[PDB]
């Protein structure tokens, strides 16, 4: 799949030929309760980031790109990707790096007196050209140089960021509504409460903790000996939806305390009608777009392409591992072409360009994974779950009566569950756990029996240093340099690490398969 | 010697303060943390100096708490003075001991399972009561006075109590798991898990201590070697009454509660000590004498978690030191007054949940929900039909339901008699329903 055929668009045609013969099975394998449970789970997992990032985007760009734009982008691009993608289990949506770039480019346009929504159009043009060139010459073969080292550093960092951000949201709730002796019990609640409210922070904490606990307990019950096997598996596959329902009902019967609920736009409208309309004129809206910027849009285009390419391709590598028991194949070239070209086209309508996100895609793949009776029997690979998730995200503006009843703390508990369950299957996390167990309890794995304990710990420590560096870079005003700092783990593995470790240790600690 | 003494001291102190808090809350501090601590100390010193088996641990238990609550409820119903009725029960206990001077896994496990259920149910009931005192409301009155206790609902009190209870229970459970996990050096892991309950109490007490604005009810502890409620009573209880004359008819009917208390203490000795008689006589006599001073009667219990002359002397000094420290723990009133009752509720739930482990009735109740292919390789699974074992478990569950109904009614004082009625049930009716092989598998001494 990552070989170079020497022909123009050879990898793309190979991906299409390999995956499209499976289309009827991609439709029919969706007929299972597990697929429906995964649809509900991933629908919440995909809607909540869209709303959060759309709110932040509207705040940071003055509603030139807001919540409705991101919802429409996610829905349409997810539908097209589920219909035409070589790896239908990838979930394409907004991410933190994309928001950071949008902020930086909006700042640049404001400083230089340019229209931000037209500079985005030209960035999209350049993204289309660049991805077409990369797929013509099969540049996705470079993905073969990203080994388990980089894949697992990236996955662990993303999971840690997920968990940290949900906890920071909870801490923010506690900061807005601190526990006080007295309150101004007639606080105004529009648009959001203007002052501290009693019981709000503790109730949010309780709701998050209860959702997390019920999800984890139903996960345990799925793999337990209780109840008939089929009913047990069905109930445990609906574990996350059941926990969400339980906690939403708990919140529904407490009418006196305030908790923040999901908010969606009132309709399918642009966030700022005065700023721009549905279709962006590339030559400008209220002023002529400069030619020098028409050409200089190639560097922001290169940065955006690097971000999207790295994120999506590492996600594809993670979900397509041989251990996970995927058998229908994955197309790096086709998926890259689809995602980047769709983002470039969406820039022409003012919508965000998206990326195959790591935690969401891994959660989607795990929700479709069938556990054999501590082993992975198979994965329900099909195009219906992602299609239905994208359709539901595109219909969320019409689902206000239901979504307005769902607290954000329940979804925080679900996000904590996603973050913790995404750590499974990552050998870096296993080796981090081994740092605390005595050597006599270390598992029977090649890197435990073939590598001395202190050398394996040193390997894990170098990886932890890489993680710390990445976290610091992400926390600084140089956050946009993260993709390059992560790319630096490839030369670190292929050049620096051989100077420390021996070949046998490096093959044991960085094996292609487990 | 010192490490074991510290471990035993904390193992004695945690249940002591938990039960003292519950008992002081129920009885309006007629008996509370101070009385329980002083009784434990004095009776432990006496048992370390005189008790034939110095390895036995004498202290308050869940059955004793249940009986104390039932007797307080009965005295409230009949307008009697509870602390004087206790004195006459103690007189009768002493008389019974002077007069004196069969229990199978069936009865023992029904008893322990009932106590566990009571602990869990009482924890949740206390939390519900807290939520009733301080409902979640849009608005509150900030002029609420707090001299005896909050006179109206307060914000964050019920939710914070729930959080403290849940956190204490979760930390105790997590440290219990960590005790037997593969993490950290074995010695440090086992030491940390040994003191798991104290550590969880400390963590949640600190959490509550650094939250200063919200109110949570705390332990009621006097300053010094004093009674929990001086206005209600003093140290010496005059048998004829403190505020009202004590009825003579009750002076004679105190023999029945005395018999029930004797049954409970003997049952606890059988469950723990057996799994001897003079030690039980000493404990019952000491409890009867302690009732004269308004202090709880205790019960001896095994599983202290430990040339012949030297060994006995060493464990006699261990009990003497632990009892002296438990008596001096009332001087740690600055620390004890900072312990929220929700933390102790979490510890109560932890005790109830963790005592379920090792009960074959609980294991068979779990098997009720498992497919037969998943049933373990135990004699009552392989030598008994699945439905016969399930019928055995169901009859035991019916016993539990009858005991719960009795505990719920005004006749809850007679609960020990209904418990002892499971001995005739095991010996008479069960042989009619079941075969000897099934009774040997389902009710075994090992
Ligand atoms: C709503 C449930 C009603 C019961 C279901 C209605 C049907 C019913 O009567 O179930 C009886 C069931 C035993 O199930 P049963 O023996 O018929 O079949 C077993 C099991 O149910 C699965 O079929 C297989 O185990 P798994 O696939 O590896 O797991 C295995 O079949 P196979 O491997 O040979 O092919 C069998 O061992 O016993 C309970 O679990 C108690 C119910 C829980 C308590 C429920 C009441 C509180
Ligand atoms: C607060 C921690 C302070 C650590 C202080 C000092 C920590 C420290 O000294 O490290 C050595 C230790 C290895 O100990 P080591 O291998 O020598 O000894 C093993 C094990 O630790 C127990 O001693 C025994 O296992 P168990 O009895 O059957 O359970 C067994 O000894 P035995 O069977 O032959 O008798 C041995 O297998 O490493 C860690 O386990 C975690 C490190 C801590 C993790 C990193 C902590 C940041
Ligand atoms: C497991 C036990 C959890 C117990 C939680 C106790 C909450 C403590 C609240 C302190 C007072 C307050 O809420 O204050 C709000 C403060 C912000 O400070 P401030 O009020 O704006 O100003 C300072 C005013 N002081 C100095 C008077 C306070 O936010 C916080 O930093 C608290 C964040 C709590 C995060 C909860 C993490 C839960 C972990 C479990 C995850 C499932
Ligand atoms: C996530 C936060 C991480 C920090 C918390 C974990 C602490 C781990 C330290 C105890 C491990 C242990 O005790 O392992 C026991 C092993 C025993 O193996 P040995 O071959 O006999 O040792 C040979 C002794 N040398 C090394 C002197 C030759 O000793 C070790 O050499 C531990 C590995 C030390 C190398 C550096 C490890 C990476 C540092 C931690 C990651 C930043
Ligand atoms: C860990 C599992 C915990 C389960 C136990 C929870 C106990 C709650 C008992 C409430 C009943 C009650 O007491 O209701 C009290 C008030 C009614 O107030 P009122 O109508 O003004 O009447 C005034 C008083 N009365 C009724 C005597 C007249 O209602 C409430 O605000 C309760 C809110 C319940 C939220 C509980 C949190 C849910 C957590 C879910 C698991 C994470
Ligand atoms: C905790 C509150 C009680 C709730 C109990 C809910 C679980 C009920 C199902 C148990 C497992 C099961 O299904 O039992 C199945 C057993 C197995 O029979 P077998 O012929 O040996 O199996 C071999 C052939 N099979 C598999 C085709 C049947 O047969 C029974 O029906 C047991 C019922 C006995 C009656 C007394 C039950 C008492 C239960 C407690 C009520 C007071
Ligand atoms: C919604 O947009 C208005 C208008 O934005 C301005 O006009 C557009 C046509 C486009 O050229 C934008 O870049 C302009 O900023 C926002 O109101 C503007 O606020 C900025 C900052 O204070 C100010 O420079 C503009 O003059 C304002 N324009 C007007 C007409 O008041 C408004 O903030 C946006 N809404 C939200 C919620 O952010
Ligand atoms: C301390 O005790 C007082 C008084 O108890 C009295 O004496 C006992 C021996 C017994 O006869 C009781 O029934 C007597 O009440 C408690 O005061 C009572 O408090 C409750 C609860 O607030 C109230 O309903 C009663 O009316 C009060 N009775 C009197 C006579 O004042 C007091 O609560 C106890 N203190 C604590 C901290 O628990």
């Amino acid at each position: 799949p990552l070989q170079q055929t020497g022909q123009l668009f050879g990898g793309l045609v190979r991906d299409i030929r390999r995956r499209y013969p499976y289309y009827l099975s991609d439709i029919t394998d969706a007929f299972s309760p597990q697929v429906l449970a995964a649809v509900i789970f991933i629908y919440f997992a995909a809607l909540s980031p869209a709303i959060t990032f759309g709110g932040l985007l509207g705040e940071k760009t003055r509603n030139q790109m807001g919540v409705s734009e991101l919802l429409i982008s996610t829905a349409v691009q997810g539908i097209l990707f589920a219909l035409l993608g070589a790896q239908p289990l990838l979930v394409v949506g907004f991410s933190g790096p994309l928001l950071v770039f949008e902020e930086a480019f909006f700042s640049f346009c404001e400083t230089n007196g340019l229209e931000y929504i037209v500079g985005r159009v030209w960035i999209g043009f350049w993204l289309i050209l660049l991805v077409v060139l990369v797929v013509a010459f099969e540049g996705s073969f470079l993905v073969r140089f990203i080994s388990r080292y980089t894949q697992e550093i990236f996955s662990f960092l993303i999971s840690l960021i997920f968990i940290y951000e949900t906890f920071s949201k909870l801490i923010k709730i506690f900061q807005d509504h601190p526990l006080q002796k007295t309150y101004n019990y007639n606080v105004l609640m529009v648009p959001k409460p203007q002052g501290p409210l009693p019981n709000t922070a503790l109730l949010s904490l309780v709701l998050m903790a209860g959702t997390f606990f019920f999800a984890m307990m139903l996960r345990k019950f799925k793999n337990s000996s209780y109840f008939p096997g089929k009913l047990r598996r069905v109930i445990g596959d609906f574990g996350v939806p059941i926990s969400i329902l339980i906690m939403v009902l708990v919140d529904f019967f407490i009418q006196d305390t305030y908790t923040q609920k999901l908010s969606v736009p009132d309709g399918f409208k642009v966030s700022n009608s005065s700023a721009r309309g549905w279709v962006i004129h590339p030559l400008g809206l209220r002023s002529e777009f400069p030619i020098w910027m028409m050409f200089a849009s190639a560097l922001p285009a290169l940065l955006v392409f690097i971000l999207i390419f790295l994120e999506s391709q590492i996600t594809t590598l993670i979900v397509s591992k041989p251990e996970r028991k995927m058998v229908k194949g994955s197309g790096f070239h086709l998926d890259l072409l689809l995602v980047v070209g769709m983002g470039g086209v969406a820039a022409l309508f003012g919508m965000p360009w998206l990326s195959a996100t790591t935690v969401r895609s891994v959660t989607h793949a795990n929700a479709l994974t069938v556990m054999g009776k501590a082993q992975i029997q198979e994965v329900k690979e099909q195009r219906i779950s992602g299609l239905l998730v994208a359709v539901l995200v595109g219909l969320s503006i019409l689902m206000e009566p239901i979504l307005s009843r769902i607290p954000l703390a329940v979804l925080f508990g679900i996000f904590l569950y996603m973050g913790v369950t995404s750590l499974s299957g990552i050998q870096l996390f296993d080796r981090i756990l081994l740092l605390f167990k005595p050597p006599k309890y270390h598992p029977d794995v090649p890197y435990v029996k073939r590598v001395k304990t202190w050398r394996m710990h040193l390997f894990t420590g170098i990886q932890i240093i890489c993680l710390a560096v990445l976290w610091v870079v992400k926390s600084t005003p140089a956050s946009l340099a993260l993709p390059f700092v992560l790319i630096l783990t490839v030369p670190l593995r292929r050049v620096l690490l051989p100077l420390i470790f021996r070949n046998v240790e490096l093959q044991c600690l960085d094996a292609d398969d487990a």
